């Protein structure tokens, strides 16, 4: 099955040199010898290798220390269906291009609530958990629904009632914790994000945030207040958008939009192309070819 990748030959140097280097210095475990992982990489740090290999070989010892290699195995988060009730959050279909859509209701977040059921320390394993899923399956899905190399998401914050005056310490040091978490091992897999309902209140929020986010990601975000309906029918089809946000979906038979998970990574077939069909990357299988 071909997927449209078009790779550029300069950026095909780029990362055949810095994968090159990462050989030489036993920093490649074979796991995360994938061209575009690296290329993702190289983009955070605008192609310095110098950087770059920085960057790659904290990563290494990040994932290491944090358990990342094996928390599919070792990390149970059992408050999920708890946290969801005061952390309204999920993947919801696709965008027009075919990039995964992830939603939250920040307005709909009980900061006090979710201290009760769970830790900060929790709720960022099991946020690495799912970026884990994110990276290794649902976007590979998508590269398969699309036929076209996906490797970043559309997200919508709804900030529906969220106002400078109950914007705490706490709220935002999770929020700069993520963002750590991203940047480091997670770069360059946000394509753009519309933060929506945004208030008059919401106005300081986005100020005092903005100071502590990596610049090419406040470039990525979009602000829209009340009338956002017609922004996200642009980008995303209205089947794929759930009905308060404006679209035709309920999720009815599946708890509704924001706990369905809905897109082509529940799909039994696009699965099977993951687990046991061809490699999606054309320079990858000529890499594991040649060698
Ligand atoms: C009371 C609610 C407070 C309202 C907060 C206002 C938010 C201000 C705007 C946030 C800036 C976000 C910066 C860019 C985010 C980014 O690059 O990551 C997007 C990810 C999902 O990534 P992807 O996989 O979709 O690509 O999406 C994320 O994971 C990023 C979204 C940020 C997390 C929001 C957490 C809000 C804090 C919760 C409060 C409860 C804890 C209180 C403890 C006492
Ligand atoms: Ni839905
Ligand atoms: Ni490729």
């Amino acid at each position: 099955l071909t997927i449209e990748d078009i790779h550029d030959v300069e950026e095909l140097r780029a990362v055949d040199e810095f994968r090159n280097l990462l050989v030489s210095e036993n920093l490649l475990p074979p796991t995360l010898d994938d061209y575009h992982i690296m290329l993702r990489f190289l983009k955070a740090r605008k192609f310095d290798i110098g950087k770059t290999k920085l960057m790659w070989s904290n990563m290494i010892k990040w994932r290491k220390d944090f358990g990342t290699d094996t928390i599919f195995e070792d990390f149970e988060f059992e408050e999920f269906d708890e946290v969801l009730k005061y952390y309204p959050h999920g993947y919801h279909g696709v965008d027009k291009e075919g990039r995964p859509v992830y939603i939250e209701r920040l307005g709909l977040v009980d900061p006090a609530k979710l201290m009760q059921v769970t830790t900060v320390e929790r709720f960022i394993r099991y946020h690495v958990r799912e970026f884990e899923k994110t990276v290794n399956i649902k976007l590979p899905a998508c590269c398969i629904a699309a036929k076209r190399h996906i490797d970043s998401s559309t997200t919508i914050l709804d900030v529906q009632g969220v106002g400078f005056k109950n914007f705490s310490k706490p709220a935002r040091d999770l929020i700069i914790q993520l963002q750590k978490i991203d940047n480091d091992n997670y770069p360059e897999t946000l394509h753009r994000m519309f933060i929506i309902n945004g208030g008059s209140g919401f106005k300081l929020v986005w100020a005092t945030v903005k100071q502590f986010l990596d610049p090419k990601t406040v470039t990525k975000i979009h602000v829209i207040g009340n009338k956002y309906q017609n922004k996200l029918l642009e980008i995303i089809d209205a089947s794929q958008l759930p009905d308060f946000l404006g679209g035709t979906c309920t999720c009815a038979d599946r708890g509704g939009c924001m706990r369905s998970d809905k897109g082509p990574w529940n799909d039994p077939e696009i699965l099977k192309m993951l687990q046991s069909g061809g490699p999606l990357c054309r320079h990858n299988s000529a890499l594991n070819s040649l060698e």
